[PDB]
C-alpha cells in the first residue's frame, strides 16, 4: 500500500483528527518536496485534508483547501469533482456566502446535478 | 502539534489508535531524517513501542525500545528509566531473563524505583 492510501483508510474509519494532522504534515512536506506525490495524489491529499478541516468545522480553511483542490482537478475512484463542489457549497452556506454557494453548484451542468445537490440549491433559492 | 497529539492518545489509552499513526510517522521520519528533531524521533519510537506492547508483540516492542535508548544517547520526553523498565517487562514475558536482568542491573542503584527492585528480586529467584 501507500501513505495516501492509509490517509484515505483513516478517513474511512473516521479518524478525522489523525487525517488532519497527518495530511497537514504531508502537505507541508509536499510543498518542500514536489513530486514526492503525483498530481492525482495531491488532489486526494487536498480533499482529504479539506474534508478533515470541514468535519472539524473550520469552514474558511476548508474553503481554501477545497478551491485549491478544484484548481488541481483542472490539470490532467478519486474524489468526485461534484462531491467537492457540494461540500464547498456547504462551507459557503454556513459562512453565509450564498452568492458563492449558489455559484459553484449552478456551475455544475444541470444533467450532472445529483438529488442532494438539487436540494441544496432549492434551499438557497430563498 | 503532531508528536504532542500522539502523546495524548497514548495517555488516553487509545493504543490500537496510536499504533497506526506512529507507524506511518516513523516510516516518514526515516525517509526525511531531517523532518523530526532527534528528541521527537525518540518520542515517536517510545510511543510506538508502547502500542506494540499493548498489542502483545514483545519481540517487536523490544526492537523499538532498544532503538529508542540507542537514540536517547545522541542527546517533554519519557523517562529513560521508564523505558528500560518496559523493556525489561518485554524480556521477562519473553522469558529472556538474562536480558531483563542486564538492562535493569545497568541502572544505577540510587535511581532504581520500587517497581524495578521488585522485578529484579523476582528475576533473581
Amino acid at each position: 500500500m501507500n501513505v495516501i492510501d492509509h490517509v484515505r483508510d483513516m478517513a474511512a474509519a473516521g479518524l478525522h483528527s489523525n487525517v488532519r494532522l497527518l495530511s497537514s504534515l504531508l502537505l507541508t512536506l509536499s510543498n518542500n518536496n514536489p513530486e514526492l506525490f503525483s498530481p492525482p495524489q495531491k488532489y486526494q491529499l487536498l480533499v482529504y485534508h479539506a474534508d478533515s478541516l470541514f468535519h472539524d468545522k473550520e469552514y474558511r480553511n476548508a474553503v481554501s483547501k477545497y478551491t485549491m483542490a478544484l484548481q488541481q482537478k483542472k490539470a490532467l475512484c478519486l474524489p468526485s469533482e461534484i462531491e467537492v463542489k457540494y461540500k464547498l457549497a456547504e462551507c459557503y452556506t454556513v459562512l453565509k456566502q450564498d452568492k458563492d454557494a449558489i455559484a459553484i453548484l449552478d456551475g455544475i451542468p444541470s444533467r450532472q446535478r445529483t438529488p442532494k445537490i438539487n436540494m441544496l440549491l432549492a434551499n438557497l433559492y430563498k
